[PDB]
């Protein structure tokens, strides 16, 4: 429909939540007055009108908005009719009233239970409905709800199989201990902030200090008042505005109240960093805060929280090891068989009146703040996109403060209490505030509406398996923790990356900052990371300030609360992952690791007791946080008489390195593609970084001869880490810079390497890069050509490449160019199709732990469980790989990319597509018996 109808239908439905029937009234009959606003108005925004009317009791109005739906032309829906009978029973209409409304319904050839099932109502319209219909002389005849549908297709059938053989695990906490920690979960959400003592060490205040901790109080108290005058007279315009009939923020504005709106203003304002954020940016996240406030609001107002608190403790006891629940049930399953409340408040906003809101929103702050040296917000174009600039004496004043409290989002803290099940996309991980299933904000409204089209079922695999990592308990290791505050306090070492006391370098200061808070607050109390997908599929936690996958130390800090026992081969398993974490050895087999960290045993155990002062390995280790928490818990089993009794919190992470490479080689099945990313077994892995480095080296000596001198300013600094990295970005990528900045980043880590050159080189590597893979791997040569002819085929159509992944999420590149841009769909298509490929086998190889009990969640390629589980996740990544490989994925995308797009340049496309790359010598079952697939 027209942007027009999208905010005034938004307006009739925020009228409706404030409870402002008369307003949204005035407007409507304003619009129909007008006959070209009546042709704007839409049966829709009639039926929100009538609903409202319906949950006061007015049938008068209701009926008056009918007539004037009439008058347009329109024909009353089963929504009007809803309103209707849900009105009578509010006000216990007589029964040859609703009696002759049902006989209207049935003029207008409706059933009366279609109509219900086929339009959506809360449950007390629907109640009183129901008794409206049980006052007239037709029974209610409710039909019985379908049982809940399971995925039909192969890959999930094991999951889904009714046999008896499953084996869930369930959280170690008792279900009181799950129970409170619900309720303080539920006290963050109705506050919504979270206030941590900031890690820093507080040096005693000054004279000077303490003044400016006052001048700030009162710079904030000024700017309260001020941000309060302003919003009652933007609301007092508003009004103005909804009586002459244009459309009006002021049910927004309303909904929140105006006290927390100035509160939220106030802590963004403190939450902004000192270089600025976007003032398009900050728009869209004042919007967003809004909305979760008011969620939260509606829900506690309606009694929508009380029903949760009973409901989740029912799901709670599933998960509590201690109480016992006959029938084992996937946690979504589950949810759904004690019922579905969720709200129906989960929708948002449109995104362009979600943008307008936003926008007043950062005006008025903008306009209300002023501090003497003049307002503290400037807004200043950049790319080329306005911002907003805190002012440099407010930057000045927050040094000098000094205050230890931080505020902190509840949606950006980890959450106190297992995130709620993903029974649907749109509803999911924080039970209070909506959490929808596409992170990325690019493309999120394609693809929730792709998800939408989707079956559930197919989701539903998805949604379980994010629901499993959500489950996951995590808990922060306190020696770790303490070491990395002693050096943060005091300086801090580059090579262990703790940042120095702060042009960059002010930024991760303050981001370290934030992270090791939020691991100081969370450090004795267990919590539970939510996990979201982007486009491509990726799972990645919720929370933005701390998480696994964001940094080093932070995987460090990160271990699992929940405690498995070592077992026989956990031990072993520790030493091989510490070895894998230094990086020595990699191209020599896990025998040969086990035996080097026997060697070096005694240096681990000296770095385990005494990290500052000892011989410091674990610093020289490529990861040296994780190298030291693995060194931690290895001296912590060999102190244990029993290293199989001993109990490893810590992960252990197995990864293949290049999971896109072993992706492409198993899809072309090439003989030299599985021996070079290991995928063939053999006695000894075989490193592809390496194999590639030698081809770059080839090519760079030919380029030595040429006149070109990037291969000369190149020579002798191609270490194999830059290849790694330089391998990665081609594997995977967004078709963004920011990969090639990361190569240069590397480039400029080598200090004998010239900077002068660095961006020719990081240009110049790529290129050298993705000929050896391709000069390499004959199968991965032929994939990626037919996957970048495909989608660049596609672009030229006009629509945006739209597949569907084995497990059955569809798959959507968010690329648009001011229609898709050709560039970005045919170089990004075989990086984000790679990445699906490598999501589906992580959800395969997570649900299938989860039957089996073990604790699995996936950073990245590396995928995390504990010690004694890694052997059986081995099994499982490798058996899961063959399969999602026996399926004939290429011809599968082939079929769908047919009927999507050359069903409309596209039999072009379609002789594309058939041309599939032909299978292999190398044979598939071959992965299964690769030991060194994963290591």
């Amino acid at each position: 429909l027209s942007g027009q109808q999208q905010r005034l239908l938004a307006f009739f439905k925020c009228c409706l939540l404030t409870d402002q029937l008369p307003l949204a009234h005035h407007l409507l009959v304003v619009h129909h007055g007008q006959r070209q606003k009546r042709k704007l108005l839409t049966l829709d925004m009639y039926n929100a009108v009538m609903l409202g009317w319906a949950r006061q009791g007015a049938f008068k109005e209701l009926v008056y908005v009918l007539f004037m739906v009439k008058d347009a032309g329109l024909t009353p829906d089963l929504l009007s009719y809803a309103a209707a009978l849900q009105c009578m029973g509010r006000q216990d209409q007589d029964a040859g009233t609703i009696e002759r409304c049902l006989e209207q319904m049935s003029q207008e050839g409706l059933k009366l239970q279609a109509l219900f099932t086929a339009v959506l109502l809360s449950e007390e319209d629907r109640a009183t409905v129901l008794k409206a219909v049980h006052k007239v002389k037709p029974t209610f005849s409710l039909p019985p709800q379908l049982p809940p549908p399971v995925n039909t297709s192969k890959l999930l059938r094991d999951v889904y199989a009714k046999d008896g053989r499953v084996s869930y695990p369930k959280l170690h906490l008792p279900l009181k201990t799950l129970q409170c920690l619900f309720e303080k979960q539920l006290h963050m959400e109705l506050a919504s902030r979270v206030c941590v003592v900031s890690v820093e060490k507080p040096t005693l205040p000054s004279k000077e200090v303490k003044h400016a901790r006052k001048t700030l109080k009162t710079l904030r108290d000024q700017w309260e008042k001020a941000l309060c005058r302003a919003l009652r007279e933007t609301k007092n315009r508003l009004e103005r505005e909804v009586y002459e009939g244009r459309f009006s923020l002021y049910p927004f504005l309303c909904l929140l109240d105006e006290r927390e709106v100035v509160r939220m203003l106030l802590q963004v304002l403190q939450a902004l960093p000192a270089q600025g954020e976007s003032f398009t940016t900050l728009a869209r996240e004042l919007s967003a805060r809004t909305f979760s406030r008011h969620v939260v609001q509606r829900q506690r107002v309606s009694g929508q929280v009380q029903a949760l608190q009973n409901h989740y403790r029912k799901y709670l006891c599933l998960l509590a090891s201690d109480a016992e629940v006959p029938e084992p049930c996937l946690p979504r399953q589950y949810w759904e068989e004690l019922g579905a409340p969720e709200a129906l408040r989960e929708q948002p906003w449109p995104l362009p009146v979600q943008m307008e809101l936003g926008k007043l929103l950062a005006e008025m702050l903008v306009q209300a703040t002023q501090m003497p040296c003049v307002p503290v917000l400037y807004h200043v174009y950049s790319q080329q996109i306005g911002i907003l600039k805190p002012h440099p004496a407010y930057v000045q004043l927050l040094e000098k403060a000094a205050e230890p409290t931080l505020t902190f989002e509840a949606v950006d803290v980890p959450m106190l209490c297992p995130p709620l099940p993903w029974t649907s996309p749109h509803s999911g991980a924080f039970l209070l505030s909506p959490t929808k299933l596409m992170r990325t904000v690019e493309g999120a409204t394609q693809h929730q509406e792709l998800l939408e089209t989707c079956p559930p079922t197919a989701l539903h695999g998805a949604l379980d398996a994010l629901t499993q990592l959500g489950n996951c308990a995590w808990r922060v290791n306190g020696r770790v923790l303490d070491l990395v505050l002693q050096l943060f306090q005091a300086k801090g070492c580059p090579q262990l990356g703790v940042p120095a006391p702060p042009r960059e370098m002010h930024s991760l200061r303050a981001e370290a900052l934030y992270r090791l808070s939020l691991a100081q607050h969370l450090r004795d109390r267990v919590f539970w990371l939510p996990h979201n997908m982007d486009f491509r599929g990726r799972t990645y936690p919720c929370p933005p300030h701390f998480n696994h996958l964001g940094s080093d130390v932070a995987r460090a800090l990160l271990e699992f609360a929940q405690g498995r026992p070592l077992g026989p081969h956990g031990l072993d398993w520790l030493k091989i992952h510490l070895v894998n974490l230094t990086g020595l050895k990699k191209r020599e087999p896990l025998r040969k690791r086990l035996a080097f960290a026997e060697e070096v045993m005694d240096d681990i155990l000296d770095s385990a007791d005494q990290p500052l002062t000892g011989r410091k390995w674990w610093m020289g280790a490529e990861e040296p946080w994780q190298t030291l928490a693995c060194c931690m818990e290895v001296a912590n089993a060999v102190r244990a008489s029993d290293p199989a009794a001993y109990v490893s919190h810590l992960p252990v992470h197995q990864d293949g390195s290049c999971n896109g490479l072993q992706h492409y080689a198993a899809l072309g099945r090439d003989s030299v593609g599985a021996a070079s990313v290991n995928l063939e077994p053999s006695d000894v892995p075989q490193d592809v970084y390496s194999g590639v480095a030698a081809q770059v080296e080839v090519f760079r000596r030919q380029d030595a001869q040429r006149g070109m001198r990037v291969a000369q300013v190149l020579e002798g600094f191609i270490t194999r880490k830059v290849v790694k990295q330089t391998v990665m970005t081609v594997v995977y990528g967004v078709t963004r810079y920011g990969g090639r900045l990361q190569i240069e980043k590397r480039l400029r880590e080598l200090s004998d390497f010239p900077q002068e050159f660095v961006w020719e080189a990081s240009h110049y590597l790529v290129r050298q890069v993705f000929k050896s893979l391709q000069e390499m791997f004959s199968g991965t040569r032929a994939i990626q050509h037919w996957l970048t002819e495909s989608a660049r085929l596609i672009s030229h159509m006009g629509s945006v490449v739209e597949w569907v992944t084995p497990l059955g999420v569809p798959v959507i590149q968010p690329y648009r160019l001011d229609k898709p841009n050709t560039r970005k769909q045919k170089n990004g298509f075989p990086p984000n199709f790679i990445h699906s490929l490598d999501s589906s086998h992580m959800m395969l190889t997570a649900l299938h732990c989860y039957r089996k009990g073990l604790t699995f969640v996936s950073v990245h390629d590396c995928y995390w469980t504990h010690a004694a589980d890694v052997s059986v996740m081995n099994q499982v990544c490798r058996e899961q790989f063959v399969r999602l490989h026996s399926e004939p994925i290429l011809q599968d995308l082939s079929r769908f990319l047919v009927k999507r797009f050359c069903s409309e340049e596209a039999s072009q496309l379609k002789e594309t597509l058939q041309a599939v790359p032909k299978p292999g010598a190398f044979d598939l079952e071959q992965v299964k018996r690769s030991t060194y697939f994963f290591s």
